[PDB]
């Protein structure tokens, strides 16, 4: 595999965007991952709908506002047979009518790939070939919510208890040694003003750190 991945440099991934309060960190981490995959297919880097997602996917099992899940989201886009754009469909944080409109969308995919559990080297070998991939992990944390540089690690991370979904774009390491202060490149939905930029660095191969590999999966395109 790869000693580093980035995705962003490459075009597959859409700016930092912010959830507000609105508990749709599900719907923006799989919207990001089926952002990367409908670039790596069209070449077209398009922004897509997290709102389509809150106000359509209950059947699927989602919760708007209150939660859901990336698999469940893949799942609606797959029974859906389309997702429309951001642009088309735009983000408002709060739990609407059902407004999807075939005739805008610029996405669909034909199910899901789930990760090997807790394998981060499975998690791994799928960044590296696939694209972004959707993960969620326990940010229940003040450390998370100030974070700012460095490598991320903190000591209350669970790997199990998850309860946000963000996006893996890449990993690497600092130093010359690829082989230790390993990172997972991680881009959250609390704006860009959040963290690094929007996005924060992840403790890599420290025991699955903050769950990162324990529920990890990608859009089939
Ligand atoms: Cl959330
Ligand atoms: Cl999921």
């Amino acid at each position: 595999l790869p000693k580093s991945v980035d995705w962003r440099k490459k075009g597959y991934v859409t700016p930092v965007k912010n959830q507000k309060q609105c508990g749709s960190a599900w719907a923006f981490s799989a919207t990001g991952a089926l952002e990367g995959q409908m670039f790596r297919k069209t070449g077209k880097l398009v922004s897509l709908s997290e709102q389509n997602l809150v106000d359509c996917s209950r059947p699927q099992g989602n919760q708007g506002c209150n939660g859901g899940f990336m698999a469940r989201a893949f799942q609606y886009v797959k029974e859906n047979g389309g997702l429309d754009s951001e642009e088309s469909y735009p983000y408002v944080a709060v739990d609407e009518i059902c407004k999807y409109r075939p005739e805008n969308s610029v996405a669909q995919d034909t199910g899901f790939t789930v990760v090997a559990p807790g394998k981060e080297k499975a998690l791994m070998k799928a960044v590296a070939t696939v694209g972004p991939i959707s993960v969620a992990m326990d940010a229940g944390h003040s450390s998370f919510q100030f974070y700012k540089s460095g490598i991320y690690f903190e000591p209350d991370c669970s790997s199990k208890n998850l309860d946000h979904g963000v996006l893996v774009v890449g990993y690497g390491f600092e130093g010359a040694n690829s082989q230790n202060s390993k990172y997972w490149l991680v881009k959250n939905s609390w704006g860009p003003e959040w963290g690094s930029n929007g996005y924060v660095k992840i403790a890599k191969d420290k025991n699955n750190h903050c769950g990162i590999a324990t529920a990890a999966s990608y859009p089939n395109v």
